[PDB]
C-alpha cells in the first residue's frame, strides 16, 4: 500500500488539485531550464546518449529537490512517475538522432497534459485490478501466474459469449415487439425484463418462426407460450448473469429443463436435415467411374445403447484434416479445374467419411468379428500390450487421462486423442485404400452435362444413396441448452464466431468442458449449409420464374411446425385408414373399419393393445407385423411429404422470388432498342428472359436481407455498365479453361519459390523483370513481362467484372457488417466489464459505500431512472446514500466516463452509442443516421478512460478488411480520428499485395473503394 496512494490522488483527482499539484512539481523540477542545457542538436553529434543523464545533474542536484522528505511517501511518487515520464520524453527525443522527426520540445503546457494522463492511468490501472480479483473471488495473498493465464482466457470468452446473447436478441426483436409502449422499444429478454405481452411481429420471414414454433414458444394461435417466459428467458437471464457478474457456484440449483426440453432442442437438430437422399446435390450419383465402395459403407450395422458409444473418443472435427490430408497428400491424382467445380469432387469426399467415422464406433461386431476387425477391437488391441485385447479400455481409458489432464501437464489429454486420430487413419489406409482412388474423369462442365444429365431425369438417375443412421446429440447442461438454442437463431457467420472461441479457449485451458457445444455448434452449422446448398441450386430449382411463382403462390394455405408421429396419425386418419383397408381384402376389415382407432396404439409409441375391442376374432385375422408396419410405413410417406412443404415454403417465397426475377430485369434491360446479347448464359440462357434465369447463388440467399436494397446500391450501377463477355465469344471462354488456371498456376509455382527468401525472391524477381528471358514457366514466355503483364491484366480484368457479375460483393458486404458490428458489441459488453471492476475496485479502497447486491439486473452502474430511487433500485451495487453516488460519479468523471446523462451513454434511445451497437443496428439498419466510421470513433473515445485502450478499437475492427486489402499497421499507432474529416485517412488500408513479384491483384483497388464507401456513406 499503495493501496493508500491511489486513495490520496483520487481526493485530489476529484478536486481538481492534482493538475496545479503536477504542474508546480515541474516548475520545481525545473523543467525550462534543460533544453537551454542540451536541446540545440546534442553535440557534434556526437548525439550518443552516455551524455546523458545530465538529469542527474537536473535533479540531484535538483539541487536534490532538498532533502529526501519532507512530502512523505505520497508526493515522491509524483516526483517518481514525471521523472519516469520525463524519461520518456527523452526517449522520444532521441528519435530524432536516428532519423525523420526534428527534435524540438517539452514545453511545461504539454508535458503536465501528458503526466495528467499518466498519473490517472496509474491509480484506475490499480482499482480495476483490486476489481478484477475481488470480482471473480481471486486471492491476492496467493495467485499464481497461472492463474490468470487461466482467466484471461475466460475474461476474453466472456465478451464473445456476451455479444452472443446481444446479438440473439437482436434476432427476437425481429419476429416479436413490445405489446404496448415503453421508454425504450426494444425488448431485452435477459434484462431479464420479463414482462407481458409480448407479441408476434408480421409472421415472416418463416424461417425463425419455425424454429420458435417447434421449440413450444408459440401456441401456434400465434400467442406466445407459457413456456417462453418461463424457461427460455428466465435461463437465459439467470445465464446472461453467470457471466456478467462472475459466479461461480451450483448451476442455481436444479434448473430446467428435466431432460424433456433438453429433447425439445434435440428433435430440432434432427429435423433440420434431409433424407440420405433427399441430397444427391453432393453428386454422389457421379462418382461414375467408381463405385460399389459406396455401397460396402452401408452395410455392415449398428445400434443405439445406453451410453458410451462414441463418447469418449474425439469428435470428428480433429480427424477432418488427416482424411482431407491424405487424398491430398497423395500425388496419384492431379490438379483439377478451377473449384469451384473442384469443391464438388472434395464435398462429397468429406461428407462420406463424416458418416465412415460415424459408423464405425457405433459398429457391432460384424458377422464372426473377422477377417479385418471391427474398428474398436483394433483400437483397444492398440492401446493394450499383446494378448490384452478386449474390455472396456477406451472407456476407461479416457476417464484415465482426464486424471491425467486433471493433474496439469496440459498435453495429457491432447495426447490421447492424437493417438485415436492415427489409428484412424491407419484403419482407413488399409482397409478403404481404394476409396480415395481417383480416375478421375473430365474436369468440368463436360464433367457437368453428366450432373446434368441425372437432372431431368425424374425417373431414378438412379441415384445412390448413404444409409443415414440417426443422430445421438446431448445436452449435459443447461449452459450447453441456450447456446444450442441461440445457434437455432443466429447465422452462421454469428455461431462461426463463438464456436472459434469455444475452440480457441479449449486448446488456451487445455481443457474441453466447452468440446460438446463445439459439436453441436459445428453440427447445426453444417445442416444449415447443406440445405442452402442442396435445395436452392437444382433442387426445386430456379427456373421459368414466371411459373414458379404461381406454383409457390398456390403454396399458400396452412402449415406450422414439426409434428408428431402419433399427432399425424390422429390429422391423416380416413386416408391412412382407407389405405389400411384397401391393403386388407379379408372382410375381417369391416370389423377392423370402425374400431380401428384404439385398436392402434408421442412419437411412435405404435402398438396394437388390442383392447378396448370387443370382436377379438374378428379382427384378429389381420395380424400384428403386417399391418404396423403399414402405418409406420404411411406415416415414413407422410411426413416426408410434408417436409418438402418445409423447403417449398421457407426457402422458396412467392415474394423472395419475384425480387429476384425483378432485380434482374433492371440489369437485363436494354436502354433502347438494342438487344442485349452479353449477360447470355450469365443471367439467363440462350433464350431471351423468356425466360430462364441462370442461378445465380449469390443474389438468391442475400435477398430479403432485409432491407439490402442499401447494400445492393454500392453494386446496382457497376453491375450494369460492366462489359460482361466472360463466356463469349471464345477469346474468353478458352480464357477459362487455360488461361486463369495457366496464369494462375504459373504464380504459385514461383510463389514456391523461396527458399531462400533474402535475396533469391529479390534476385530472381531482377533476372526475369530486367534482362532477357528465361522459361522456366517454359510455354508462355514467362518473364517478359511484355508478354506477361500483358497476360495477367487480362485475366484479372475478367475475375473483376465476374465479382460483379456473380453478385459475390452482396456477400462482402453482409459479413462487413456482422463483423464491424460484432467487434464493436465486444467493446460495449467489454466496458460493462470493466464497470464491475471500477465499482469494486473504489469499495475495496473505502472510498464508496455499497449497501448490498441486487441480483438479476446485470448493469454495474445505475441508470438515471426517474426520479430518486436510481441508485438502489436500478443497478447491481445498491450503493448506499446518494451522497455515494454522487461521489462515485465524479470519481468516474475524473477518468473519461461520464454518467450525467447529457452525453453519451445514457442518450435517449439508439442516440446512446452503446444502445446502437449492442442492438445491432450496424447489420440491420446500416446506412442511416449515422455513419459506420462516425460510431467507430465513438467506440474509442468511450474507451479513452484506460491508456492501455488506445487505438484498441481502430485496429480491431480493421482487421475484417485484413484479407480482402492490405493494411498499413504502422499507420495504426497514431492519433487519428475517422468519422470527423480524414476520409483521406486512409492510407491507413492499401491496396492488395497479390503475390511474390508484387502483381497488383484484381479487385485490390475496388475493395478499397468498396470498403470505404462502406464507412462513410450515410443515409
Amino acid at each position: 500500500k499503495k493501496d493508500k496512494i491511489v486513495k490520496f490522488f483520487v481526493e485530489n483527482i476529484k478536486n481538481n488539485s492534482i493538475k496545479e499539484k503536477i504542474e508546480k512539481i515541474l516548475a520545481e523540477f525545473k523543467i525550462d531550464e534543460l533544453i537551454k542545457k542540451l536541446e540545440k542538436e546534442l553535440k557534434k553529434g556526437n548525439c550518443d546518449t552516455e551524455i546523458f543523464g545530465i538529469f542527474k545533474k537536473h535533479y540531484k542536484v535538483n539541487f536534490d529537490s532538498k532533502k529526501f522528505s519532507k512530502k512523505s511517501d505520497e508526493e515522491k511518487e509524483l516526483y517518481k512517475i514525471i521523472y519516469r515520464y520525463l524519461k520518456g520524453r527523452i526517449e522520444k527525443i532521441l528519435v530524432n538522432e536516428q532519423k525523420i522527426e526534428i527534435e524540438k520540445i517539452l514545453n511545461e503546457s504539454i508535458l503536465s497534459e501528458k503526466i495528467l494522463k499518466r498519473v490517472k492511468q496509474y491509480t484506475l490501472e490499480h482499482i480495476m485490478y483490486l476489481g478484477k480479483l475481488r470480482h471473480n473471488d481471486i486471492d491476492m495473498t496467493t495467485v499464481n501466474t497461472d492463474d490468470f493465464s487461466r482467466l484471461h482466457a475466460k475474461e476474453e470468452l466472456d465478451l464473445e459469449l456476451i455479444t452472443f446473447f446481444a446479438s440473439t436478441n437482436m434476432e427476437l426483436n425481429k419476429i416479436f415487439s413490445r405489446e404496448n409502449i415503453n421508454n425504450d422499444e426494444n425488448i431485452d429478454f435477459f434484462g431479464g425484463d420479463r414482462e407481458k405481452n409480448y407479441v408476434l411481429d408480421k409472421k415472416i420471414l418463416n424461417s425463425k418462426i419455425k424454429i420458435i414454433r417447434d421449440l413450444d414458444f408459440i401456441d401456434n394461435k400465434n400467442n406466445i407460450t407459457n413456456n417462453f417466459i418461463r424457461k427460455f428467458t428466465k435461463i437465459g437471464t439467470n445465464e446472461r448473469n453467470r457471466i456478467l457478474h462472475a459466479i461461480s457456484k451450483e448451476r442455481d440449483l436444479q434448473g430446467t429443463q428435466d431432460d424433456y426440453n433438453k429433447v425439445i432442442n434435440i428433435i430440432q437438430n434432427l429435423k433440420i436435415s434431409d433424407e440420405e437422399v433427399s441430397k444427391a446435390l453432393n453428386l454422389d450419383v457421379v462418382f461414375k467411374d467408381k463405385k460399389n465402395i459406396i455401397t460396402k459403407i452401408n452395410d455392415i450395422k449398428i445400434s443405439e445403447e445406453n451410453n458410451n458409444d462414441i463418447k469418449y473418443l474425439p469428435s470428428f472435427s480433429k480427424v477432418l484434416p488427416e482424411i482431407l490430408n491424405l487424398y491430398r497428400n497423395n500425388p496419384k491424382n492431379e490438379p483439377f479445374d478451377t473449384i469451384e467445380t473442384e469443391k464438388i469432387v472434395l464435398n462429397a469426399l468429406i461428407y462420406v467419411n463424416k458418416e465412415l467415422y460415424k459408423k464405425l464406433i457405433l459398429e457391432d461386431d460384424l458377422e464372426e468379428n473377422e477377417s479385418k476387425n471391427i474398428f474398436l477391437q483394433e483400437l483397444k488391441k492398440t492401446l493394450g500390450n499383446i494378448d490384452e485385447i478386449d474390455e472396456n479400455i477406451i472407456e476407461n481409458y479416457y476417464k484415465n487421462a482426464q486424471i491425467s489432464a486433471s493433474k496439469g501437464n496440459n498435453k495429457a489429454i491432447k495426447k490421447y486423442q492424437k493417438k485415436v486420430i492415427e489409428c484412424y487413419i491407419g484403419y482407413l489406409r488399409k482397409n478403404y485404400e481404394e476409396l480415395f482412388d481417383f480416375s478421375d474423369f473430365k474436369m468440368n462442365i463436360q464433367e457437368i452435362k453428366k450432373q446434368i444429365k441425372d437432372i431431368n431425369d425424374n425417373k431414378t438417375y438412379e441415384r445412390i444413396t448413404v444409409k443415414t443412421s440417426d443422430k445421438t446429440i446431448v445436452i449435459n447442461d443447461d449452459f450447453e441448452y441456450i447456446i444450442s438454442i441461440f445457434a437455432l437463431l443466429n447465422s452462421n457467420a454469428v455461431i462461426n464466431k463463438i464456436r472459434n472461441r469455444f475452440f480457441a479457449t479449449s486448446v488456451w485451458l487445455n481443457t474441453s468442458e466447452y468440446q460438446n457445444i463445439i459439436d453441436i455448434l459445428d453440427e447445426i452449422m453444417q445442416l444449415n449449409t447443406l440445405r442452402n446448398e442442396c435445395i436452392t441450386e437444382n433442387w426445386n430449382l430456379n427456373l421459368e420464374e414466371f411459373i414458379q411463382k404461381m406454383k409457390e403462390i398456390e403454396k399458400d394455405f396452412d402449415d406450422f411446425k414439426i409434428q408428431t408421429k402419433k399427432e399425424i396419425f390422429n390429422n391423416y386418419y380416413e386416408d391412412i385408414k382407407n389405405n389400411i383397408l384397401t391393403e386388407f381384402k379379408d372382410d375381417i376389415n369391416g370389423c377392423d373399419v370402425l374400431e380401428k382407432k384404439l385398436e392402434k396404439i408421442k412419437f411412435e409409441i405404435d402398438k396394437k393393445s388390442n383392447i378396448l375391442q370387443d370382436e377379438q376374432r374378428k379382427l384378429s385375422n389381420i395380424n400384428k407385423k403386417d399391418l404396423k408396419k403399414k402405418v409406420d410405413q404411411y406415416i415414413k410417406d407422410k411426413d416426408q411429404e410434408i417436409k418438402s412443404k418445409i423447403l417449398c415454403r421457407i426457402i422458396f417465397n412467392s415474394d423472395f422470388l419475384k425480387k429476384y426475377k425483378k432485380e434482374i430485369d433492371n440489369l437485363i434491360e436494354d436502354m433502347e432498342s438494342e438487344n442485349e446479347n452479353k449477360f447470355q448464359e450469365i443471367y439467363y440462357p440462350k433464350e431471351r428472359k423468356n425466360e430462364l434465369y441462370i442461378y445465380k447463388k449469390n443474389l438468391f440467399l442475400n435477398i430479403g436481407n432485409p432491407n439490402f436494397d442499401k447494400i445492393y446500391g454500392l453494386i446496382s450501377n457497376d453491375i450494369k455498365m460492366a462489359d460482361a463477355k466472360f463466356l463469349f465469344n471464345i477469346d474468353g471462354k478458352n480464357i477459362r479453361k487455360n488461361k486463369i488456371s495457366e496464369i494462375d498456376a504459373i504464380l504459385k509455382n514461383l510463389n514456391d519459390k523461396l527458399n531462400g527468401y533474402s535475396k533469391e525472391y529479390k534476385e530472381k524477381y531482377i533476372k526475369k523483370l530486367k534482362e532477357n528471358d528465361d522459361f522456366f514457366a517454359k510455354n508462355i514466355q514467362n518473364k517478359n513481362y511484355k508478354s506477361f503483364e500483358k497476360d495477367y491484366n487480362r485475366v484479372s480484368e475478367y475475375k473483376k467484372i465476374r465479382d460483379l457479375v456473380e453478385f459475390n460483393y452482396l456477400n462482402k458486404i453482409e459479413s462487413y457488417l456482422i463483423d464491424i458490428n460484432w467487434k464493436l458489441a465486444i467493446q460495449m459488453a467489454r466496458f460493462e466489464r470493466d464497470m464491475h471492476y471500477i465499482v469494486n475496485g473504489l469499495r475495496e479502497l473505502g472510498i464508496i459505500k455499497l449497501s448490498g447486491y441486487n441480483t438479476g439486473i446485470s448493469r454495474a452502474y445505475p441508470k438515471r431512472n426517474g426520479s430518486d430511487g436510481f441508485y438502489t433500485t436500478t443497478a447491481y451495487y445498491k450503493f448506499f446514500d446518494e451522497e455515494s453516488y454522487k461521489k462515485f460519479e465524479k470519481i468516474c468523471y475524473g477518468f473519461g466516463i461520464d454518467l450525467s446523462e447529457n452525453s453519451e451513454i445514457n442518450k435517449p434511445e439508439n442516440e446512446s452509442i452503446r444502445n446502437y451497437i449492442s442492438h445491432f443496428y450496424i447489420v440491420r439498419n446500416p446506412f442511416a443516421d449515422y455513419s459506420i466510421a462516425e460510431q467507430i470513433d465513438r467506440v474509442s473515445n468511450l474507451l479513452s478512460y484506460s491508456t492501455r485502450y488506445n487505438n484498441s478499437t481502430y485496429a480491431s475492427v480493421f482487421e475484417v478488411f485484413k484479407k480482402d486489402v492490405n493494411l498499413d499497421y504502422d499507420e495504426l499507432k497514431k492519433k487519428f480520428k475517422l468519422i470527423g474529416n480524414n476520409d483521406i485517412l486512409e492510407r491507413l488500408m492499401k491496396p492488395k499485395k497479390v503475390s511474390v513479384l508484387e502483381l497488383e491483384s484484381y479487385n485490390s483497388d475496388y475493395i478499397k473503394n468498396l470498403i470505404i464507401e462502406l464507412l462513410t456513406k450515410i443515409e
